[PDB]
């Protein structure tokens, strides 16, 4: 059915962590194959790789992976396959990795660098666990009970072994771990193997014998099997070690140990001659042990040549010097020792500073002459002897000090270990000399080979602390020399190299040894895996997995850190890590160990796709979460939306051993009674568990793996066997339903000698409660407090006490255990309050140390059908939503909610935190995303969610205000029914289920939006869809305002929250700048029409107003609005199908045509009907014919700081140029309309940026309007070409169009060369940078004409014909370098003297430029200008730079990856902003260089709509 996981990658190809579970590994969940199918019938898993659109990796990017393409292909580690990344700037690309067989797979990405070079990412591994079945019943990996048994002590025959099998089968273990079942060596240690390719001839002969015994275990006792595999060493007496001695580190293969060889055999030569030498041998004399090796200083050290291994032979070099004296970096005595080291780095020969031969380090005498020729006496006798001798002696000064530090560690390590082995340090074991025991532990197992030579391999062991990853036998280490090796004489080196080329027979023999056990057993076990080299373990485990595809791997892995552990688990394919419960020194350490492997906290948050995922409109869905069948064994999606289960790093699985075959007995470390609680605490952990044989049967002491020959007793059902039968059988009931990490929860408590373990299943509410009194020591009576479980019922399951009945039987042929009584306990009182639904549990006074009690518990209100009810129905509930109604479910600012609630409601106040930014689900999701990611159950929202049901009912009771709107009623009922069911749960579970219901409904709403919008939005990246959701944030119906004076309908707000209510909401300039991005790009055609019709009614003076008071008394101080309005009409007709129908739409006009007064009530309002066709011409003709007025109701009651002359602004056209002028020095007719008001700074009524005269945007939009109506008349959709002049003259629209074409660039452009200043009208006394397009033509203050501002880019976008390309490309490149901030566009050139980029509206200081906000447009970085900027930056770079073009499919020149990369880099700060903002949008304004402006509006309509304009450009022109 559906076995697909989603693996999202970053912009650098790295996998993204959906949750923070800690340092982990991309492990895929162990699940049964679909019923009936077997390996190969279908992909076991499919990893969906998600690559971000436009990321640098997509540039000629390839997905490499070592995953076989099909089941027929064998797995090769280093054979990677190619996958083509489908590059797009809008849509992410998904690439499936079909996996047919378990193993270790990895992937990396190759792409074209920014340097046009090739680059590669890291290799990223993910493991697919094996499928463990016994007959035809699936064994989940975390339900494994492993009994580790040792072959030596199981008996003589196979039938004597099957007696042990029947005993562990009664204890209901399902896996047996075999110590190496092979031929042992001269020590009978199970880990020193004679020949790895034959089994113990005492027990088995052929492979068939051991293989049939294993298959008998599977069939008769339902028990699987695995074995220890030894890679690091072999026995010291192997007949194949005589044939192939190069398999170990010898003087040929590893020459550096030659010095260590001659020191080890300098002790096997002294330990035998230890009568007269070292005369007091076994005399236990601490005050004479000095003398014991004070003579060794001369017995070995003095007889080892002062060690020429380091030191250059001084006189044998002067001999070699005189021998061959005939054949500008030179120092002198002035660099005393640099002269010496000059030879060390310029005159030494291949192999210096290198341990190997006795005379390995030497000198190059043939070029020593050429160097010494450019020196002193060209004749040796003259004292060059002593000179070179000192030069050489100076060279050997560091080697001598390297020697003294070496020797000190050689003997300091000796007189410290000699003590412990024999002398009573803490563990005594005396002994003088022999061959069984010597003086020095053997360091180099020596023998004679079949080639006749006397070889010298060595043993292996473990240094105390030494990277536990380096080879002490390798040349990098000096441990065998300085005697820093704790050796095992039983075992001998195994020298693997960089591959099979360094030791061919060793790699070939271990290959057939590994695959021999892989044919038989279900898996392996690797002791000291951290010491086996990585490339060695990877190869042989891959060979094993080719034989046994379901190979289960256990490893005792204690590397340097958790990261190194995860890397080994990643690459090797380890399926389980060994944890030892006996390592806990105290009760607190045991509860902490139990805490790590117990599970997740109770009431943990559940993952959900939120506002960080793409929501493709064309997505498959489980309409009622019902397309699942239990026999399919599919991994389930989170909700009705079929976004597959996420693949995230999880901690490597664990196999918790209450006691291994290497650690001491409970009897030894603690007491015998601790065997019962220590095993119960381990068995309650949500992982794999195991135990050594004898732990359950309470053997007295740890069995010596080397010496002991006694056999396991046949005494059945001793000690814990009865309890382990109960525990293992209980875990078999649980294993059927528990699946993933979010599905098993835990609470663990430690109170003195008691440890509480509460195991809970998060799906059904079932659980187990374990009370375990530990017996680390007999430490007096201790009473445990009353146990209180909230909203839970408890049931007694079982209870036991373990008591010691005397000491252990002493025998010489059986290993018998300490007698133990197993008494069942009673007295536990379980009280249940039928009101508070609280269960109390009291322990009885007869509960001695070493006892346990188990309860079956069930959380109230939870059943198996809860998860289905919460995850279903939400899509059908959103079926009737609309792009308007979604605004009331997801957003609504607090002021927006007061509008509907008359100021009673508002946003929920989270105590100790505050209120969510929106009232709807977005306000919750913005807070919940970080909470779920970190499982922050301590967050104030998490605390409040379990403290009461207030937030639960707040989500449902809000929608009573908007119940009548489309689809809101059914959305509320879904929330009502689900939240009602949630309140019936225990309090501590409410937060997890609250965030689950909210996220599910939020996802269904966000998907509903993408479906209602157009394809370009509904198929794009998260960033584009996040931008598009701002359209829903701003378009809402209100009560206190609207866009129509008669009705309350949807109205685009300027920004939230401060531009949302009353007249502060609608602004004509803001509406029509954002109309194309928020409404046309998204597909809201009918809503964009309503806004055009609404403002068309409010035309006066031939001008569209900025401040719209819903069409009653609007403010007409906007010289910009009318041209953004007539441009939006052009954008409407260009995009909307059948958009020319808008021109003949008839709006009821309002204030009379003759620029009359204010009669909203007088019947002269609903009077002269006007079509959009005549409204456009009414604007074009009224500007040309001349306008002269003073604002209606002029006086303070409109602008109480504007001056008397400021109220009479006006406008007309200079017909020698054809462009529009207007404004004055007391004006603010443009978008930079900050009016001063500071009385302490003396600026009341002074505008900060009046833009009088020819504005670039107005003239650019005018040219766009003229070009629009000209082609419109060509198609018979515009009747008019006559334009009246104040006198009465007439000019055709084409002539006015050509006038700007001939004169616009002439007036505004400032040429780079001083030569052509005589053509572009420039007074060079007032100029700053050339190559710039002007900001204003003939303004009041002429220096404001030649200022670098982002406004000229509006003209470049709407009227590109006005620009010669080379001038426009160079001018916008300067803006990229000078005026472009990270998110906003600098409103004024930083090099200017008026540049103040910090905006503070409350400043009272006496600064004329900064006080009370005059800076508003003189430095601050605005985000919407960035949209118009990057739109033209894309356009003119695409036309100018040849690097920005590449071949177009079917011959249509498209942009290049070079340009897409430059566009993508400039939007990263925007995608970051909308990602990490409580308001899901972009700010209106930003202080200098990205600094947050507190006074800026957090989400603005035209800040995002201008970015959506860019994406629509790239889509509508290329993506066809």
């Amino acid at each position: 059915a559906h076995r697909t996981l989603l693996l999202r990658l970053s912009d650098s190809g790295e996998p993204v962590t959906s949750c923070s579970y800690g340092q982990g590994v991309l492990t895929l969940p162990s699940l049964p194959l679909p019923q009936g199918k077997k390996l190969g019938d279908m992909p076991v898993y499919t990893v969906k790789l998600a690559i971000p659109a436009g990321s640098p990796v997509t540039r000629d990017g390839l997905i490499w992976t070592n995953c076989p393409p099909d089941f027929s292909t064998q797995f090769d580690r280093e054979k990677f396959y190619k996958k083509i990344i489908k590059t797009s700037f809008h849509e992410d690309d998904h690439i499936d990795l079909d996996i047919y067989v378990p193993g270790t797979y990895c992937f990396y990405l190759s792409f074209k660098n920014d340097k046009d070079e090739l680059e590669t990412t890291r290799k990223f591994y993910f493991v697919v666990l094996p499928i463990l079945s016994v007959n035809d019943k699936f064994i989940p990996l975390n339900s494994i009970a492993m009994q580790s048994v040792v072959s030596k002590w199981m008996g003589p025959t196979i039938k004597d072994w099957e007696k042990v099998f029947a005993r562990v089968a009664s204890k209901k273990y399902n896996m047996i771990h075999f110590t190496p079942l092979q031929h042992r060596g001269e020590s009978n240690s199970p880990y020193s193997i004679y020949d790895q390719l034959e089994f113990d001839p005492t027990v088995f002969k052929s492979e068939k014998e051991v293989a049939d015994m294993v298959e008998r275990l599977r069939t008769e006792h339902n028990i699987l099997s695995l074995t220890d595999i030894v890679f690091n060493h072999t026995a010291n007496n192997s007949q194949w070690l005589l044939d192939h001695p190069e398999a170990g580190y010898n003087h040929k293969t590893s020459p550096h140990l030659i010095s260590a060889i001659e020191l080890d055999k300098k002790l096997l030569d002294f330990s035998e001659q230890m009568e007269a030498l070292g005369y007091p041998v076994d005399l236990k004399t601490v005050d004479d042990l000095i003398k014991v090796m004070d003579g060794i200083k001369e017995h070995v050290i003095g007889e080892l040549k002062l060690w020429e291994f380091y030191v250059v032979d001084v006189k044998q070099t002067v001999s070699e010097l005189r021998e061959k004296w005939g054949n500008d970096n030179i120092p002198s005595k002035d660099d005393s020792t640099n002269l010496a080291q000059f030879v060390r780095d310029n005159a030494t020969e291949p192999g210096f500073g290198s341990l190997g031969e006795r005379g390995s380090n030497k000198i190059n005498i043939d070029k020593f002459a050429a160097i010494l020729k450019k020196l002193h006496s060209e004749d040796y006798n003259n004292g060059i002897e002593e000179l070179a001798t000192k030069i050489l002696n100076d060279i050997n000064l560091p080697f001598y000090k390297e020697y003294d530090d070496d020797i000190n560690e050689v003997l300091e390590q000796l007189f410290n270990r000699i003590k412990y082995l024999r002398i009573d340090d803490h563990g005594p074991k005396q002994g003088p000399i022999t061959k069984k025991l010597p003086l020095s532990e053997p360091y180099f197992t020596r023998f004679k080979a079949k080639d006749g030579e006397e070889y010298a391999l060595a043993n292996n062991g473990w240094i105390w602390d030494g990277n536990p990853l380096v080879d002490f036998a390798s040349s990098q280490s000096k441990a065998y020399l300085r005697r820093e090796v704790i050796v095992w004489g039983d075992c001998v080196k195994l020298r693997y190299g960089k591959g099979p080329s360094d030791s061919p027979y060793l790699w070939e023999r271990m290959s057939k040894y590994v695959e021999m056990n892989a044919r038989i057993f279900n898996g392996f076990r690797i002791n000291n895996c951290h010491s086996t080299p990585l490339h060695v373990g990877q190869y042989f485990l891959d060979v094993a997995r080719r034989v046994n595809p379901n190979l289960y791997v256990v490893a005792e892995l204690f590397s340097g850190s958790e990261a190194m552990d995860c890397l080994f688990v990643e690459r090797l394919g380890i399926s389980s890590l060994i944890r030892e419960a006996m390592q806990a020194w105290s009760e607190e350490e045991l509860s902490r160990l139990v805490h790590r492997h117990g599970g997740r906290p109770i009431g943990s948050y559940k993952f959900v796709p939120l506002d960080d995922f793409p929501y493709p409109a064309d997505v498959k869905i489980d309409e009622e979460y019902c397309a699942y069948n239990p026999d399919d064994h599919s991994v389930k999606c989170v909700s009705e939306i079929m976004i597959p289960k996420t693949l995230t790093a999880t901690p490597p699985h664990a196999l918790f051993m209450d006691c291994t075959h290497d650690n001491e007995t409970p009897n030894q470390k603690r007491t015998v009674e601790d065997t019962l609680p220590n095993a119960a605490l381990v068995a309650f952990c949500s992982s794999a568990i195991g135990s050594v044989y004898g732990y359950d049967e309470v053997f007295p002491q740890l069995l010596d793996l080397v010496q002991e020959k006694r056999t396991y007793s046949c005494a059945e059902n001793t000690g814990i066997s009865k309890v382990k039968t109960l525990l293992n059988n209980m875990r078999e009931e649980i294993a059927s339903e528990a699946v993933d990490i979010e599905d098993s929860e835990m609470h663990v408590h430690h109170d003195g000698q008691y440890i509480t373990f509460h195991r809970t299943n998060a799906k059904n509410g079932k659980g187990w409660y374990l009370v375990a009194r530990t017996k680390f020591h007999s430490s007096g009576d201790q009473m445990l407090p009353r146990i209180k479980l909230s909203q839970t019922k408890a049931t007694f399951k079982a209870a036991f006490s373990l008591e010691r009945t005397g000491d252990a039987p002493i025998s010489d042929e059986i290993i018998e255990g300490i007698p133990t009584k197993l008494r069942e306990l009673t007295g536990f009182d379980i009280g249940f309050d039928e009101n508070t639904k609280e269960t109390s549990i009291l322990l009885p006074q007869d509960f001695p140390q070493g006892s346990i009690v188990i309860f079956e518990t069930q959380q109230l209100g939870i059943d198996d059908s809860l998860d289905h009810f919460i995850r279903s129905g939400a899509i059908k509930a959103t079926e009737k939503l609309s792009l308007e109604s979604i605004n009331y479910v997801l957003y609504r600012a607090e002021q927006e909610e007061y509008d509907y609630s008359e100021g009673r409601s508002g946003a929920y106040d989270i105590p100790d935190y505050g209120k969510p930014v929106y009232c709807g689900l977005q306000g919750w999701v913005s807070i919940l995303r970080k909470i779920i990611f970190y499982n922050d159950l301590a967050h104030p929202l998490s605390n409040n969610l379990r403290n009461g049901h207030w937030a639960v009912d707040y989500v449902v009771n809000r929608l009573d205000l908007y119940k009548d709107k489309e689809g809101v009623a059914e959305v509320q009922e879904w929330l009502r029914s689900r939240m009602e069911r949630i309140k019936q749960l225990p309090s501590y579970l409410v937060p997890s289920f609250f965030a689950l219901v909210v996220g599910i409904m939020y996802g269904c709403c966000r998907l509903r939006a993408m479906q209602l919008m157009s394809d370009n939005v509904g198929k794009s990246t998260v960033f584009v869809q996040s931008l598009a959701m701002t359209s829903i944030q701003m378009v809402s119906a209100m009560k206190s305002t609207s866009i129509l004076p008669d009705q309350n309908i949807a109205a685009m707000a300027a920004g939230l929250p401060h531009f949302s209510t009353n007249y502060m909401r609608c602004w004509g300039r803001d509406v029509f700048i954002s109309l194309r991005g928020l409404l046309l790009t998204t597909g809201r055609y009918e809503e964009a029409k309503e806004h055009i019709l609404a403002f068309a009614k409010t035309l006066k003076h031939g001008l569209i107003p900025n401040l719209l008071d819903a069409g009653r008394n609007p403010r007409y101080n906007a010289r910009d609005a009318a041209w953004f309005f007539v441009q939006a009409i052009q954008d409407y007709v260009t995009i909307v199908p059948g958009g020319v129908s808008l021109l003949q739409e008839k709006v009821t006009r309002r204030f009379p045509l003759d620029d009359e007064y204010i009669p909203y009530d007088d019947p002269k309002a609903f009077s002269y009907s006007s079509t959009i066709e005549e409204i456009i011409y009414e604007i074009l003709n009224r500007h040309a014919g001349g306008i002269k007025y003073r604002e209606a109701n002029a006086g303070p009651n409109l602008d109480r700081v504007m001056k008397d002359e400021g109220f009479n602004v006006e406008v007309n056209v200079d017909w020698e140029t054809g462009l529009i002028h207007g404004g004055s020095q007391f004006n603010c007719g443009t978008w930079m309309d900050k009016m001063g008001e500071s009385e302490k700074a003396n600026s009341v009524g002074v505008p900060g940026t009046p833009r009088d005269g020819a504005a670039v945007e107005i003239n650019g939009l005018l040219k766009s309007c003229l070009r629009f109506v000209l082609q419109l008349s060509k198609d018979g959709k515009f009747k008019y070409t006559e334009v009246t002049k104040p006198d009465g003259s007439k000019i055709s629209l084409s002539s006015w169009n050509d006038l700007l074409q001939e004169n616009f660039e002439r007036c505004f452009y400032v040429p780079k060369n001083k030569e052509d200043d005589n053509k572009f009208e420039i007074d060079a006394t007032i100029i700053n940078r050339r190559g710039i397009y002007k900001d204003l033509y003939r303004s009041g203050k002429p220096y404001e004409d030649y200022q670098f501002r982002p406004n000229f880019t509006i003209a470049m976008v709407v009227a590109p014909e006005l620009f010669t390309p080379d001038y426009a490309a160079g001018a916008i490149e300067l803006a990229d370098q000078v005026l472009r901030g990270p998110v906003g566009m600098r409103t004024l050139d930083p090099s200017d003297y008026n540049y103040r980029p910090y905006y503070n509206n409350g400043e009272d200081s006496d600064d004329f430029a900064t006080s009370k906000g005059r800076n508003y447009h003189q430095g601050p970085e605005w985000v919407w200008c960035y949209g118009y900027f990057i739109r033209a930056y894309h356009y003119f770079n695409f036309l100018t730079n040849p690097k920005c073009q590449v071949e177009g499919s079917a011959k249509k020149l498209k942009p290049s990856s070079y340009l897409y990369r430059k566009l993508y880099s400039r939007l990263l700060k925007h995608r970051e902003w909308i990602e990490n903002s409580p308001w899901a949008g972009l700010a209106e304004l930003t202080n200098k260089d990205g600094e947050v402006c507190n006074d800026s509006s957090p989400t603005q309509a035209w800040s995002t709509g201008c970015l959506l304009d860019l994406f629509y450009d790239l889509w509508i022109s290329y993506e066809e």
